[PDB]
């Protein structure tokens, strides 16, 4: 039903369990525009999360500012989202609604993914099914979510806080150690978990982290 | 007569020859604030230049970033500010008459001043007189008005467009190596007079050029 808006807007989009709250930020003025459109999830939802929480904002400033449409979106059950929490597996089914919107409404770009603590437990979670250019994982929370079967894109980002007092920053390192395709990692020091004064560095980190995977030239 | 705001926004100060449009942008949220105002000042009137000016404006955005009180504000003649060009004479009148306002309605804070081109030129020779504690100088037309006798604070940061078509960078280069406090020098790579596709990049080099002068602990 819905329309991918010519200008930053607020909209709604029917979710599997019903209405999604949706909001689409335009890339940044007087910027090589990009043929990208990334979704951003934010953490739980039982807790602070939603399209509003301050460390997804700033990653979708970032991503904008590098000529990104950015879409965010609030879960189920969060804001004026229909539904209730469902542990990661239904949150799934939203991003993919919202995934598949963003697709058919702008079928020549391409599809990034990141997400913000819960928020990229779901992303990476929905990889597989979704197959996105671009991973970015913000402070992934390894050791209380299941990492298992998982498959992101060739390119991955990872940005972690090691002074993180909720994601133990030292399992988060002892799974990427594991794993076959090592993602990028920027590990930044004396950073809490919500990035406090340091969503300048968040920001940084994201864009240089990115760069190289851009479709178009800057 | 004009109160400094507590709100980003837009108001009407007292110039030496009649009004002068002023614009003040607060500092960016969640980042530690720091007790400094910067004036910023805008290009030729005579041709594209305003306190909306592309450069200007992300000047502004990069120190507020920072945790700066930005200040922006239209030379005599442009836009609603009255009275007719002079040439960069009656503009360092201006450009008092905006610090002195700023002094006394933050007595606690320190002054930076910086501008672009002609902006530049005029900061630069206002510098003696103003005593700003940094001084931000992006493609100082060197080659076109005259710099002799400036005094510049020791903090003075320099950011030249390499492949600038209006103000000659080796010009500038020529005019800073026989300065005996030679001040930082970015010289951006293939980038032009108003930083097309590089005002992400201009926002780097500023932010990067005064972060250790800055007061306060980000």
């Amino acid at each position: 039903n819905p329309l991918f808006p010519t200008e930053s807007a607020a909209l709604t989009l029917d979710g599997p369990v019903g209405p999604l709250d949706v909001a689409v930020d335009l890339p940044e003025p007087d910027v090589a525009v990009q043929p990208v459109t990334a979704i951003v999830c934010h953490p739980l939802s039982t807790e602070g999360g939603s399209m509003h929480n301050k460390v997804v904002t700033m990653a979708a400033r970032a991503l904008r500012e590098l000529g990104i449409t950015v879409v965010r979106f609030n879960f189920r059950s969060v804001g004026t989202s229909a539904g209730s929490f469902d542990h990661g597996d239904g949150e799934q089914d939203d991003l993919r609604a919202v995934a598949e919107w963003v697709r058919a409404q702008r079928p020549t770009d391409t599809l990034w993914l990141a997400g913000f603590s819960f928020g990229a437990y779901v992303s990476l979670r929905a990889a597989a099914a979704l197959e996105p250019q671009v991973l970015i994982s913000i402070a992934p929370p390894a050791g209380r979510w299941d990492f298992s079967d998982v498959q992101p894109p060739a390119q991955w980002l990872v940005i972690q806080g090691d002074a993180d007092e909720i994601v133990d920053p030292q399992a988060v390192y002892d799974w990427l150690e594991t794993l076959e395709q090592q993602p990028t990692l920027v590990r930044m020091p004396d950073t809490s978990h919500f990035f406090h004064r340091k969503l300048i560095d968040l920001r940084g980190a994201l864009q240089h982290g990115v760069r190289r995977w851009l479709p178009a030239t800057p």
